[PDB]
């Protein structure tokens, strides 16, 4: 068993586009992962998981959401640092 902690590792956020904008997510975070060293190894040397945000199904305004992994073998332990984070979602338009 091997454990690498990978910092400054960016976190993507996913949400309406179109209507909002979202603010309070750090831009990166980091991540710890355990388990076989070559597929650990292999995480640390290409980064190709995916720290994620998704905010889909959010209402505007002010909120909390923990952040995801994705694209990352089944056989690693994976966790973020910070876990969860505050996030503003707001209309990119005005109605004052
Ligand atoms: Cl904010």
């Amino acid at each position: 068993s091997d454990s690498e902690v990978i910092e400054n590792v960016p976190v993507k956020v996913y949400y309406d586009k179109t209507n909002l904008y979202i603010s309070g997510i750090p831009e990166t975070v980091t991540v710890t992962l355990s388990g076989p060293r070559s597929i650990v190894q292999s995480a640390k040397a290409q980064q190709d998981f995916t720290v994620y945000a998704d905010l889909k199904n959010a209402s505007i305004g002010t909120q909390e959401v923990k952040l995801q992994v994705k694209d990352v073998s089944d056989r690693l332990k994976v966790k973020v640092n910070p876990a969860t984070v505050n996030v503003n979602v707001q209309e990119k338009v005005t109605k004052k």
